[PDB]
């Protein structure tokens, strides 16, 4: 269960992610 491979899914999801880590990419303020 890996909603993102690395920190490039975020970046399309969010602005400023923290992490695509723990299979759930972490955004830093969103």
């Amino acid at each position: 269960q890996t909603q993102c491979q690395s920190v490039r899914d975020c970046q399309q999801y969010c602005l400023t992610p923290d992490r695509c880590s723990y299979g759930t990419c972490y955004c830093k303020t969103t």
